[PDB]
């Protein structure tokens, strides 16, 4: 299914809160 595509931009997000 789409699982790692989720972990991949699941991440990015948090590094995107710490800007």
């Amino acid at each position: 299914g789409e699982e790692e595509l989720a972990e991949k931009a699941a991440e990015f997000a948090r590094e995107l809160a710490n800007y």
